[PDB]
């Protein structure tokens, strides 16, 4: 019965979340960005931020971009990668679908995708979305093809942290 905001507040006490500068609004109903998901992965899984390195050519991907040390850490692990692998564009403000987040979290948690799963996800992601639902990361009624909200990543992170 813990509310999503209560889960956010617990995770903020734990250092996994921090919210936005200068405001207490967690913006739980907005879509999470790729940069924000990289940060949460680093904190959840005990990865080390990598400073001073820039693998991507996106505009404003530089030392003034708060998310670069997190993005570099998850990139070096193979947990995330460029949206355009040839042009080296990460798309840091881009969105992330439920099924994409499922793949990444299941991998990071060392969970195994379910073979021969039947669900609404894209074919390549069905096993991962099923594993994520079975592990309590996302609701069985989540739309795997929709962009994941910050709320959903709070719920997922809270569940992953408890594991
Ligand atoms: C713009 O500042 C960032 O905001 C990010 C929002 O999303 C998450 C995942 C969060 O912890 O809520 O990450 C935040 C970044 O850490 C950063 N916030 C701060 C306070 O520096």
């Amino acid at each position: 019965a813990k509310t999503t905001q209560e889960k956010f507040d617990a995770l903020k006490e734990a250092g996994v979340f921090s919210g936005y500068p200068g405001t207490t609004d967690a913006k739980l109903g907005q879509d999470m960005t790729r940069a924000e998901f990289a940060k949460v992965l680093v904190k959840l899984f005990g990865l080390k931020e990598i400073h001073g390195q820039y693998s991507y050519k996106d505009k404003n991907y530089d030392a003034k971009n708060w998310a670069a040390p997190f993005i570099e850490a998850v990139t070096a692990e193979g947990l995330m990668q460029a949206k355009d692998l040839t042009k080296k564009i990460f798309d840091f403000n881009g969105k992330i679908t439920v099924e994409e987040a499922s793949k990444t979290l299941v991998t990071a948690l060392k969970l195994e995708p379910v073979k021969d799963a039947q669900n609404k996800a894209t074919d390549w992601a069905k096993g991962y979305f099923e594993a994520a639902v079975n592990a309590g990361l996302f609701s069985k009624d989540a739309n795997p093809k929709a962009n994941a909200t910050r709320a959903q990543l709070v719920e997922a992170a809270f569940a992953a942290d408890e594991m």
